[PDB]
């Protein structure tokens, strides 16, 4: 509220909390990704957990954003959360392709928000965005890089024998 | 997928993945439930963590059901989260009606899926609502039936003393 | 006997024993599994125990009847038990399907039980199903789909080579 | 000294020995604070130690500025230390009104050092007030602005009876 | 029976019986408290098990006696014991008030017994209600007593808050 809000601009307020819907439906995207490598006729343990540790991470990635709109006075305001774009996600590196791209919007809105707090002068959430969010997207999609090049590496005639061993050694 | 699945009506498929939705739903009600009470103008900490962990129990109660489906050779299906009802939601007694009334709505989902699979005669999907669901959401509305009751009792002229006690001494 | 017969009737009593000499038979077939995998023109000692371990599981299966018949006061009549349909079981996927179809069976036979007990009303039979059987055989069921589709997975020309590392890496 | 200093500019020593001053001041008036609610007539422990926690917590702050100030080789000068502004607080509410507006204080000097630094690309001295500074005082800001919207929740007639039982049960 | 039976007049052996009902309606009681109080619309945990541990005490106080009685030769006889006195039982002042009224009626038959063994000169009766009865009558009351008086200081038009007070701090 009022009473405890300093140097917090409405801009950085509204943007945060589209940020969290963004959040929100990545989660949900990770869910749905999870659940499908879980069915019988596609079976690979490995890519359903990798999926559903995601979904678990960037639900933290809402909590830490709505409990810092609440520190510095900001009020959240909650929007419909779209579904997934997809219903089915092919293969692995498939799913893998789509989650980098997930990735890389999900860092571009960081660091627009972080632009955007340059702007306004707010130190804070500089400082806030650079501890808990920069740093942790910028490995993920270091990670989600490797996964590619070793899935694509296993790739052609034998890409079945390929997608099996790389769930089984790799996740 | 139809190599694994026997005995599981399209009937029951579908109405599982309108019922993962609506935990969805309630999952994502509680979240600013939560957060509303966490508000430095509305301040009752243990208020906030009650929902918060109610959140969480419906997290698993969707997850529980999603894994279910694919257990059965059910496909899941998302659909758009509906926000919360309200933005703001007064003080504890009216959050807890809203709670209330929600778990009463979830219930009887749950009963209408319940004479949905005993009509299809699937079993294993009445003994899968029965263990997992009916029980914990008799438990839950007679818990919040009983803070209702005592809410009510510390109504009045010092309602506001009454509200600080209850988060105090009952959450 | 008679002195503890309670809402136990005779169709349910002749369709326990029926119930038995059916897991009897799933146990021969598993024990012929099992040591198929094991000779040495075959050996793949993870296939081996794979079935060894359901033979058990059936077996403590029938004696569960078994020792429920004898609470009810029902008494066991045993019937001769037919030697499995094959000598000689193929390869991993072909030897899965068996298993498949097998298990395919087994639980129809179990849905039809309950369908008689409810038809009866024999409330304690239902439970009995649904807590010791029905939930075991969807899991069993999933994770054989799970195998199959690895399998197939790992199918083509170089299958000798996809049979070999499924037995070591997922068996 | 001159032999270590490197790229800090002597506006932003000036300012940071201007800010030890102001949490010399904040720390005494802490102490001022914490002593009065100890007085018999005032007799409340849970508020005594509340402030006198806050004592402490200014002279770390000052400490680690004085401690900064020698590593970047600036030199501290030290100002008589001004009285605190109340010789008596009055009630809790007003004690905790008066905390609010001294940390208000001393977070906008952050703020307008950080600018300072800002504006001198000092990335050291902004780092500095970041880790050690920022987060802090928005944290202590949003716990007194909610402990204010408490207090104020157990106003009204038997305001004594809400400062007992908030400093009984909060504090 | 006859063979172990010495000094035990048919007297108290009757009235020992007669005792043995009105704990047994006592404890009865004391189970229709326990569980009004845990009702939704009454919810007073601490005294739903205030109560029902009474009820467990009033057990222990007929199986003594029954164990007396067979210990001295004399037979114990069951007659129809009668519902508590009321369905519903107010507030917990009410329940209280009738509670006392209930252990001033078991005291009085427990000092009748006593008179009536000495006038039969049985210094065994006598010892064995001195031992195991009437000091535990005596400290049950006082604690009652303790209650209603602080019951009573809580009374006035904020009974509903003394009410919860009293279950949280006391109970």
């Amino acid at each position: 509220s009022s009473q405890i809000r300093q140097n917090y601009s409405t801009d950085v307020e509204a943007a945060v909390n589209s940020l969290v819907n963004l959040y929100l439906q990545a989660s949900y995207t990770y869910l749905s990704l999870g659940f499908y490598f879980d069915r019988d006729d596609v079976a690979l343990e490995g890519v359903s957990h990798f999926f559903r540790e995601l979904a678990e991470e960037k639900r933290e990635g809402y909590e830490r954003l709505l409990k810092m709109q609440n520190q510095r006075g900001g009020r959240a305001l909650f929007q419909d959360i779209k579904k997934p774009a997809e219903d089915e996600w092919g293969k692995t590196p498939d799913a893998m392709k789509a989650a980098m791209a997930l990735e890389k919007k999900l860092n571009q809105a960081l660091l627009d928000l972080h632009a955007l707090g340059s702007a306004r002068t707010d130190p804070h959430l500089c400082d806030f965005l650079e501890t808990h969010f920069l740093d942790e997207e910028v490995k993920l999609i270091k990670k989600m890089g490797d996964h590619l090049t070793n899935l694509h590496r296993l790739g052609g005639p034998e890409a079945g024998l390929g997608e099996y061993l790389f769930e089984r050694l790799t996740l």
